[PDB]
């Protein structure tokens, strides 16, 4: 389930970070432009790109967080506080997120394991709510 | 579902929050105890008297809101505050309103309608995990 899947993506942190914001980037072509140096560039062009295994992993360092600390897949309204208020995040709209979790549960569905993809779907839902009560349009 | 329920409830709040109320007392007679007017009458004395009908519809009315706020059955932790510290909550613990769930599950699962028990069951699961975070005993 949900947090048998936080474990499983924990434990192979980088290779699911990588090909899971990829997936997200070829589902969405268009949310590339908030990543400047990610454009033109192959999937094996950004797998050997020092900030893109960097910051990618990061990324899903802190959604695992988030999700270990929700309840029912509910998150902490602290940590939707957080996201909206970091500066990296202030261009973004509730959108931006709706379509990330769109390609995550897609790669869960498409994948080898045996993901609780419709939790991640609510978690999905659940967040970018939280984030329209924290302030983010 | 947990929505359509609420509706239910509040359809017909009196006669809900009286038949519940009495269900937990008698199903818990050593919480009888906490109600200094209600210990030594029948349920028909009870269902006769207008400040019992009076208190318990108070008491279901605020449970509701609280059902209401909560998303995928998790309570605000704002509404959790407020049940703790209610001078007439003082000296409960969460023992006790784990035993108001017990009932009020009972109640749902006995009677002819379909409620959503499983999701009232973990409502109440998760309001006793709020309550303790808010620092009931
Ligand atoms: C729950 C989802 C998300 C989490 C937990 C998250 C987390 C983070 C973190 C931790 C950073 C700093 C990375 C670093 O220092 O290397 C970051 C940066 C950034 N984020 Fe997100 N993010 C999420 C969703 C999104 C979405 C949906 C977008 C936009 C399409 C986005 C856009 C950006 C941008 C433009 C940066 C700066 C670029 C970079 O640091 O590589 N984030 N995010
Ligand atoms: C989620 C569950 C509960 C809610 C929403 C709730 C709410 C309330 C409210 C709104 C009142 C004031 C009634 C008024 O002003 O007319 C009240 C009174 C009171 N409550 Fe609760 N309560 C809950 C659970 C419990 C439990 C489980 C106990 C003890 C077993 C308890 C003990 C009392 C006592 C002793 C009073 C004052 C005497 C009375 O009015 O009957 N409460 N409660």
């Amino acid at each position: 389930g949900f947090k048998q899947d936080i474990a499983t993506i924990r434990g192979d942190l980088r290779t699911y970070a990588q090909d899971i914001f990829l997936a997200f980037l070829n589902k969405y072509p268009d949310e590339r432009r908030y990543f400047k140096n990610y454009v033109g560039k192959s999937d094996q062009e950004l797998k050997s790109m020092a900030k893109f295994g960097d910051h990618t992993e990061k990324v899903f360092n802190l959604m695992m967080e988030v999700a270990d600390r929700a309840t029912d897949c509910v998150p902490l309204a602290s940590d939707a506080n957080t996201l909206v208020q970091m500066k990296q995040h202030s261009s973004l709209t509730t959108g931006n997120f709706e379509k990330l979790f769109v390609a995550l549960v897609e790669y869960m569905r498409a994948s080898g394991q045996s993901f609780d993809s419709q939790s991640w779907d609510r978690f999905g839902k659940n967040l970018v709510s939280a984030l329209s009560s924290a302030g983010m349009k």
